[PDB]
């Protein structure tokens, strides 16, 4: 059923230049966890690459939009699937589902 397999990457969008330091921390706790969990991911500097950000703004509903207005980081994104902002992650950490929250639990791969 279609061979091939590159791998996964929890593309974590970060805006080095956002304003709300709080957001920064969130971005950390995110990557941090992954790092501490030896989880694969990448810090998509949305700040540096406008597109990256713009994209996110296109992959984020209003019902998910944090605080108020345009969507702010962090904005974890597994491939092209909207994982969830820090809110999601955190809401998962409590259940220790961060892995599943990102989609790190569905078929053989890990090990």
């Amino acid at each position: 059923g279609s061979s091939g397999s590159s791998g996964m990457v929890i593309r974590v969008f970060i805006a080095s230049s956002s304003g709300f330091v709080a957001i920064k921390k969130k971005q950390q706790d995110v990557v941090r966890f992954l790092e501490a969990n030896k989880i694969e991911f990448e810090e998509v500097d949305i700040t540096m690459s406008e597109e990256q950000r713009q994209w996110m703004y296109k992959n984020v509903p209003p019902e998910k939009k944090p605080t108020q207005g345009n969507p702010l980081p962090p904005q974890i994104f597994n491939g092209d699937r909207y994982c969830g902002d820090y809110d999601s992650f955190f809401e998962s950490k409590e259940s220790n589902t961060v892995f599943s929250f990102l989609g790190l639990k569905s078929g053989p791969s890990s090990g």
